[PDB]
């Protein structure tokens, strides 16, 4: 049913898990998780969902785990030159090659969404679709003006990442979802290693995507060539960014999905609704008639 | 590099024009023109355009001419039972069968867009994509050439009566057998509601039925269609649908602005994975 690989790249080992058996012409639904998650935390709930299972039947699922984020990962030595976001994306063609895959339908969350998007800009041949959840193509704001002070380099990691995931009101309520995902961030990931991955995602440069004007397309400023499903909860802190990302992609190949009564982790909070959206998206490309 | 066929169906002959040789698994780009046009009037301008030629290259093109609307068509006897819009759509599977075509990427205008939309609802597996130009999915509720001019061109556009409009008066007037054109107009004005309805991601929505293919709705900012085309968009699945309002444009976007619409169509094809 499942098969783990530790794949060697010029930027270090990356751990991937292939559940289901890849097919001749069919692409694999490839997965990159967000900061403070691994593949298991981010999507295992979503891909185990009854309706999604009928989709994962036809496609093989290759879960990528960002370097050092894989469960039971050893700490990198303090000097360690953890890969840049751009570099993390340069690890994926090796992954595809090693598993003899020809193309992928990506599903990314935050850091994942950026990585897969960079990857798809770098390698349009290997990307057919992207479902980008809570994606931010702009570089991290040096300050959030909706706060009481600035204290960037002297606050807890787990609390930073929680904030990145969950809306202000959702986080203050501190319900089973938040308590559950404090514990996931604190215990499931190597805290030493996680700091490096966080730092990589916080250092991300601007994607550079710009929507083209159909008339007089001379400059042809680059965007994603593939079909894209941008997904964000109404109450995700991401909404500002995800709408901006949509403002910079080709509307003929892009759809925005603002999920109702939703915050961080739409794929776990409302997997029933997101599945059906993914199903329509796949049907667009000609799969799952 | 073209071939004409008169294809006899249960509901009568339909004249089609295949330019290019069909591939085994690639769909053909199939065409259905609007009231008061034929494929030449409606699409010849667009499909010959430089940038489109490089697309049409990799697909076969199959141009359908609505009954009696094809060039040199003889007038049907006065009693003649002209096909309903629903019937006109039922004539397409036979066209596909007889030319041994497996599936199509449809480009419709007005009546054409309804007909190809009806077709897709009836036979989803056969439709892979639809470029619906100036489509109207609702029912309507003297001089025929003037009526049709009005259907096509914006009020301001039409009052200005420039090269485009005086060219297309003559097209409507002299290209198509006038007896037949009335019957076709009658069929399009009788069109029933498509009965598409946008699905709610939570409600299963069994009763509601929508196009299951990738759709590019196209209208010019000044087209009388705009209200209807936006209506259409509001009733299709947003995950499989894009609305394209074309700047400084009225009737016949595909003629007025082929450069823009080509580019749109190329990205729409790239969405489904073709012309990589």
């Amino acid at each position: 049913d499942s098969q783990e690989h530790d794949i060697e790249t010029t930027h270090g080992v990356v751990h991937v898990t292939i559940r289901g058996l890849p097919k001749g012409n069919r692409p694999v639904i490839l997965t990159y998780h967000d900061i403070g998650l691994n593949h298991k935390s981010c999507f295992n709930a979503f891909f185990n969902f009854e309706d999604m299972q009928e989709i994962t039947q036809h496609f093989a699922v290759c879960h990528v785990d960002a370097p050092g984020q894989q469960e039971g990962a050893p700490s990198f030595p303090t000097g360690y030159q953890y890969p840049t976001m751009d570099e993390l994306a340069e690890m994926l063609p090796p992954v595809l090659t090693h598993l003899s895959l020809k193309s992928i339908i990506g599903i990314g969350v935050g850091a994942g969404a950026y990585i897969l998007s960079r990857f798809a800009l770098n390698h349009p041949e290997l990307v057919e679709g992207l479902v980008l959840i809570n994606v931010d193509p702009c570089a991290k704001g040096w300050i959030d003006w909706a706060a009481s002070k600035l204290s960037g380099l002297t606050t807890n990691v787990v609390d930073i990442i929680l904030a990145h995931h969950f809306g202000q009101e959702e986080l203050q309520a501190n319900l089973d979802l938040i308590q559950t995902y404090r514990m996931h961030i604190a215990q499931d990931i190597n805290q030493d290693n996680l700091q490096l991955f966080l730092n990589s995602y916080n250092g991300r440069r601007d994607l550079e995507i710009e929507r083209p004007i159909l008339g007089q397309n001379d400059n042809k400023s680059k965007t994603l060539k593939c079909s894209t499903l941008l997904v964000v909860g109404d109450n995700s802190p991401a909404v500002e960014a995800v709408v901006e990302c949509n403002s910079r992609l080709n509307p003929i190949n892009t759809t925005l999905l603002k999920m109702a009564d939703c915050g961080g982790l739409p794929q776990v909070v409302q997997p029933g609704k997101l599945t059906e959206a993914f199903k329509y998206f796949l049907q667009g490309m000609g799969y799952i008639p």
